[PDB]
């Protein structure tokens, strides 16, 4: 359908902006809202309400640059806002290897039935914080499998 | 002020923000602000954006060496319409031999459309202005502020 064709547009572009910073090793925070509304957080941050794209993604999350810390959150199959808040996680079951990032994606998945998606600065590793859990060292077939769970 | 005064005056400041940011630190940019003419043949080779303004935004474009930085960006009442576009060269003999293809580019749009269109150097950090097919350079902030609020 044109709204599945939209769909996957949107996770080939997710998918192609984190290789590219997976393999650069640049952080990045991108949470995709699900059932639970995540206006408060959106509020948080730098309104943008644009167009996916691997590129704007990319850009966002360039090192020293106005727009890269923060999350960047995903509603409606476009870019809400950038540099976003999100509450970290008080568990006591995340690694004191894992920062911040990590943290906050995990404190979201607390409290929504939100997707997000890391990149570590220190390892360049791929993470997805769902209901709690942070699931580590990603490979890119897992991620595809895991957007394409959540899309559906 | 009505709401649609105060979102130009939002807007305005957002450039001229951004476009001093650039200027401090030599970051070359293009910008492209669409009039009474429309631009959709220009806004249509690029990547499509239709975002919110903000001056972190213009600012995390234009960035060397990034996906979005090379091209213009084109914006339309109130929005970051398209980056990475193409705009057609002038062939005019009063661009100054010093001056590259950015500078070229925005006189050769503002020859064919009523649109402003402001540039900063990457080799110096000035900023000038095409408009009309004439290029006004070397400006400070205050006479970018006053021609962007005499434009509206
Ligand atoms: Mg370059």
């Amino acid at each position: 359908t044109p709204v599945e064709e939209a769909q996957q547009k949107t996770i080939e572009a997710i998918t192609k902006a984190i290789n590219y910073m997976a393999k650069r090793r640049i952080g990045a925070l991108l949470t995709i809202e699900r059932d639970t509304g995540m206006g408060d957080y959106i509020e948080t941050g730098i309104p943008l309400n644009a167009k996916v794209s691997s590129e704007l993604l990319i850009n966002i999350f360039i090192p020293n640059t106005p727009l890269h810390d923060g999350a960047v959150i995903m509603k409606n199959n476009e870019i809400a806002a950038a540099a976003c808040y999100l509450p970290l996680s008080e568990s006591p079951f995340i690694s004191k290897e894992l920062g911040t990032r990590h943290r906050a994606a995990v404190g979201i998945s607390e409290v929504t039935d939100s997707l997000t998606i890391i990149v570590s600065e220190e390892t360049g590793g791929v993470s997805v914080a769902k209901n709690g859990d942070l699931h580590r060292e990603l490979t890119e077939e897992a991620l595809k499998e895991m957007l394409e769970a959540e899309f559906k």
